[PDB]
């Protein structure tokens, strides 16, 4: 996240860690068994980390979970990042508690205007890199459309949101991908991409979740 | 390398890729059994690969060898990364042949205005990031240290040179740590940091090897 703000300590309870031996991406809880990434996150072995706050340091919250089963969207397009939605489904349940729970999937699609909430422990800097210890959290507004395509002629789908501000200076990056996008209490969207980070004219982009609680729902149900 | 060009497949070398299941900092062979890279590339346990052009490719001249004994300046100070300099002894010999070779230490310090030549397989974009397959490389001159103090005001020590151009656009960045900054055939500088990547008024900062000489000697020859 650039130029965003320390999250306080276990306030974005839904928030994961993907890690491989170091941390790659985030993801959020939809359930006691169920996290939804990014399919540009996956990988064939992953341990999910709930109740993070500091990634460096054990502060007592931690549940440490091997992900079991691993479901990149069918229809996940490499190239075009289209689909770019993933489901992890736990070894085992987690003990849901104050800084381990669930956040809601979206009754509908949210209008742009609306303000969200980005969180991760990705990139920092708008130029170099520069991973933090804490999640850090970022408020922005979901753009219209009009904005998102003009900023990426030819490249956003109707699978695909732009959240950040045209002036840049805030936004997510890399190390934030496959992370939530809550918007009044709603997954609206996934990290993953954009031109740079938190350039002028670059904003965010992110999958829109609301097109696909349907398949959520019936992998779910189906696993 | 942030604005290089792909270099001529094994042309450098002397170039070598540390890996911890992942690329994470390049070095130089100075000798069939010795790495020079930076303390701030520093893991405990890492596989130096050789003859490396694709990263992801086995190409067929790949040497992979352990780090026996990986030595941190005694100085190096984490903080200012002034002596930021480490000794990497492989745990054999490798094969010397033209796409594995030796890099000479120097036998004089670089005047500001010479040419070298930088490599890696570091980070190719000036926001965000974007790590290349193939080596890069970027040509580009030693700046008079006066032009170094003053882009990076109270941070420079006598164990520093700059590297690049005021202008940005081209510069190494992060993943290119540690590796080398050739000199008229010599290893005249190691990648050290700076801010942000290829940023105008922000060159490069590196380790500059002709004030270690001696200690590379030494310790070559105590271990
Ligand atoms: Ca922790
Ligand atoms: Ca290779």
């Amino acid at each position: 996240i650039v130029g965003g703000y320390t999250c306080q300590e276990n306030s974005v309870p839904y928030q994961v860690s993907l890690n491989s031996g170091y941390h790659f991406c985030g993801g959020s809880l939809i359930n006691d068994q169920w996290v939804v990434s990014a399919a540009h996150c996956y990988k064939s072995r992953i341990q999910v980390r709930l109740g993070e706050h500091n990634i460096n340091v054990l502060e007592g919250n931690e549940q440490f979970v091997n992900a079991a089963k691993i479901i990149k969207h069918p229809n996940f397009d490499r190239k075009t990042l289209n689909n770019d939605i993933m489901l992890i489904k736990l070894s085992s349940p987690v003990k849901l508690n104050a800084r381990v729970a669930t956040v809601a999937l979206p009754s509908s699609c949210a209008p742009a205007g609306t303000q969200c909430l980005i969180s991760g422990w990705g990139n920092t800097l708008s130029s170099g890199v520069n991973e933090p210890d804490l999640l850090q959290c970022l408020d922005a507004p979901l753009l219209p459309q009009a904005d998102c395509e003009a900023s990426y002629p030819g490249k956003i789908t109707d699978n695909m949101v732009c959240v950040g501000f045209l002036e840049g200076g805030k936004d997510s990056c890399q190390g934030d991908s496959g992370g939530p996008v809550v918007c009044n209490g709603e997954l609206q969207g996934i990290v993953k991409w954009g031109y740079g980070c938190a350039l002028p004219d670059n904003p965010g982009v992110y999958t829109k979740v609301c097109n696909y609680v349907d398949w959520i729902q019936d992998t779910i149900a189906a696993n």
